[PDB]
């Protein structure tokens, strides 16, 4: 509350560390569905169904331009990529499998870097 604060967690390295995580997600062999925005002209249904499209290149640009206020808003966009994927793709598809794999990979790196 006013003039009553928990001890200050050091957040000075968060930007660099989210960047490192994102590099690792970018270079994963199963990243290919997620590297670029879904082409809304070429994929029927996407535009109407997926209300907030998100992809790795868009997160990279937001990260690089100070559009994440804190590490939680960064994680929300990463998870949005996977939540979008599960909304549009069958589990038993190459893309559906990719999304599950990448979500796992991310959640581990997230816990190990920060929790």
């Amino acid at each position: 509350s006013m003039s009553v604060k928990k001890p200050k967690r050091d957040d000075s390295k968060d930007l660099a560390l989210c960047s490192m995580i994102l590099t690792e997600m970018e270079t994963h062999e199963d990243a290919w569905p997620f590297l670029l925005p879904v082409n809304l002209k070429l994929v029927p249904g996407y535009k109407k169904v997926i209300k907030k499209p998100m992809d790795f290149s868009t997160i990279r640009e937001k990260l690089s331009s100070g559009q994440y206020p804190n590490l939680e808003t960064f994680a929300l966009d990463v998870r949005l990529v996977f939540d979008n994927c599960e909304t549009f793709n069958e589990d038993d598809s190459d893309i559906g499998r990719a999304g599950h794999n990448m979500r796992k990979y991310f959640e581990k790196k997230w816990t190990d870097t920060f929790k």
